[PDB]
């Protein structure tokens, strides 16, 4: 399992957590020196448990599918909660079975559905360490509309930061002040599957993407990534979604 405490958190302890989160995901091969997540994992070992503690020391445990860093659901005291989608129903066969009750949230875990539930796109929702403290708190007691925004903050400050060193750094810059994500951050989130696939297709194509990926850079400028020499590939991305899942 991995753990993160908001009480006393700072950039260093958050970076320790994101390192532990990346290290908890199994991989047998690296592609262009980036860990390649597994095609599949059977049974309970598919799910990583992340123990998150708010500033007061209250906790939720979040289950994450290790093949794709997707959060499936979470446990808060004696209640489990899962997205309304078959992968999360499957996960509920393995994790948090000791909960006294299981609630299926009234949306799936994808960004489009969560933003509809929350009433706002993630361009407008601040993220940071304080926002993560608020999100954990929100999730302690059921409120499906509030939970959708909390889950948009939780997914970006845990999974997305694990996938991309740029997003990890964005959250560290927001350790004591939330701020909406940069458009670069949104672009990377939306591009993770495409980048993961193109980096894998470049292995028998001399390092060249079969199809360019368009990203927004740190200045708001839209840019084409065409091969593995780009800084997105050599520096930023940390985990590849296996093409078997794309
Ligand atoms: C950890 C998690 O659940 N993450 C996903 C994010 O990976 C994905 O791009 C988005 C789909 O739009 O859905 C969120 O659920
Ligand atoms: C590869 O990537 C860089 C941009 O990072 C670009 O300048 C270069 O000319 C590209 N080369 C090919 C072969 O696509």
């Amino acid at each position: 399992d991995v753990s993160f405490r908001l009480s006393g958190a700072d950039p260093s302890s958050y970076g320790m957590f994101i390192k532990d989160l990346r290290n908890a995901l199994p991989h047998t091969e690296k592609v262009y020196n980036i860990p390649l997540l597994l095609p599949s994992v059977s049974g309970a070992g598919r799910y990583l448990l992340m123990h998150l503690f708010n500033y007061d020391g209250n906790t939720i445990t979040v289950a994450v599918d290790v093949t794709n860093v997707y959060i499936m659901g979470y446990l808060a005291l004696t209640t489990s909660y899962f997205f309304n989608e078959p992968a999360a129903d499957l996960a509920s066969q393995y994790v948090f079975r000791s909960a006294r009750r299981k609630i299926t949230l009234p949306y799936s875990g994808n960004y489009e559905r969560l933003q509809i539930a929350a009433g706002k796109p993630r361009e407008k929702i601040p993220i940071g360490l304080p926002a993560l403290d608020t999100a954990i708190s929100t999730l302690l007691h059921y409120d499906s509309t509030a939970a959708a925004g909390a889950l948009l903050v939780l997914i970006q400050t845990t999974a997305e930061a694990a996938r991309f060193k740029y997003i990890e750094q964005q959250i560290q810059e927001r350790a004591y002040r939330d701020e909406v994500p940069s458009s670069a951050t949104i672009s990377l989130e939306n591009s993770w599957s495409g980048l993961s696939k193109q980096i894998q297709l470049a292995q028998g194509n001399n390092g060249v993407f079969r199809t360019p990926t368009v990203l927004v850079d740190s200045k708001g400028n839209r840019v084409q990534i065409t091969n593995v020499t780009s800084n997105v590939v050599t520096s930023n991305i940390q985990l590849l979604l296996n093409t078997k899942n794309i």
